[PDB]
């Protein structure tokens, strides 16, 4: 069964709730983006409409081959009418396709739903600023203040500094990133950039990347593994023994390995700044962790939510245990207290 943070009051709509069955009364099923907690559910049976970004879009019909005539795409930044309700589409800065949805509701009201989202100032200019929201459906993934790490472009800055440096002292070293999923792209592409090289991959992965709309990606990426000093490979692979496999079947082409692995946050980020970080060693292989984030930090999420002045917030995650439950409404309670709202 469907839980109610999932559902828009006053609407036949839900909201990335594709593993419930038939949802009663749902008129209209809405998907933020493409990660599987999200989608799941989601098949070429599906036969109810489904709204959601271009990218969105094309990533259902490749990938999952849900039916073109169940998939609607809405361009961003639009008004537009679904149902007799007005819908609006933002970029949610989390993934490539990735959105937030305002509804206009029949009564006046007015609801955002971030979806999954790394808040950032930028949004204070969208059509968000033109309009009151009496409702926030939150994504509250690092809400508490021990979550803490640097801007995308520190992290990036370390990572091409890092990859450059060691190809040059070695220039048979490979550089391998981990993936699991959609988002962190910039990780892997700028890597490559600074090194002059394609990044190569698994075709499973190389079909995915073109769904995308990433200008100029026919450029970047690449099936030769051969021809590529950057390699993508999934996360479980990114260990010793992974990386000791793979360097065999190069064919002794290399004769080390430099491998990131984009993790959320990690605890080393209480203590630790980006220039400091070290990775784990073992013989000619090293392994790095870097804190490239997708979901907003806690002063980021304080920052937006103190912009945007809600009368409730919904959270969306953390929301199983009765102590993440009160630690986050405490959380909500300074910062309307602070900015008084
Ligand atoms: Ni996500």
């Amino acid at each position: 069964t469907c839980p109610f943070y999932k559902k828009i009051p006053g609407t036949g709509f839900t909201v990335d709730a594709f593993q419930y069955g038939v949802v009663e009364g749902c008129t209209a099923y809405f998907l933020t983006h493409f990660h599987s907690d999200h989608y799941a559910g989601l098949s070429k049976h599906f036969t109810f409409p489904v709204y959601c970004s271009e990218i969105t879009g094309n990533l259902l019909k490749n990938k999952l081959h849900v039916q073109e005539q169940y998939i609607h795409p809405l361009p961003l930044d639009t008004e537009c009418i679904v149902n007799g309700v007005k819908v609006v589409l933002l970029d949610a800065n989390h993934c490539p396709g990735a959105v937030m949805i305002l509804f206009y509701l029949p009564n006046g009201t007015v609801i955002l739903h971030t979806g999954d989202f790394r808040a950032d100032p930028s949004m204070e200019r969208s059509l968000l600023a033109d309009q009151k929201v009496h409702m926030l459906y939150l994504d509250t993934t690092y809400c508490s203040p021990e979550y803490t790490f640097p801007s995308q472009q520190e992290v990036i800055r370390f990572a091409i500094n890092t990859a450059f440096e060691a190809v040059t002292l070695n220039p048979h070293a490979l550089v391998v990133c981990g993936t699991y999923s959609i988002g962190k792209e910039k990780v892997f592409l700028a890597i490559a950039d600074v090194l002059g090289s394609k990044v190569g991959m698994s075709q499973e992965k190389y079909k995915t990347l073109q769904c995308l709309n990433i200008p100029e990606i026919n450029s970047l990426i690449t099936t030769d593994m051969c021809s590529s000093l950057v390699h993508l490979l999934p996360m479980m692979q990114i260990n010793f023994k992974g990386l000791q496999s793979h360097l065999k079947k190069c064919g002794g082409k290399y004769n080390q390995i430099l491998a990131f692995r984009p993790t959320g946050w990690t605890h080393s980020n209480k203590f630790t700044r980006i220039a400091d970080v070290i990775p784990q060693t073992k013989g000619n292989i090293s392994i790095y962790g870097i804190p490239y984030s997708e979901h907003s930090s806690y002063l980021e999420m304080k920052r937006f939510v103190q912009w945007l002045k809600p009368q409730k917030i919904i959270p969306t995650v953390n929301v199983g245990t009765w102590k993440s439950r009160s630690t986050m409404e405490k959380y909500f309670r300074e910062w309307k207290l602070e900015a008084g709202y």
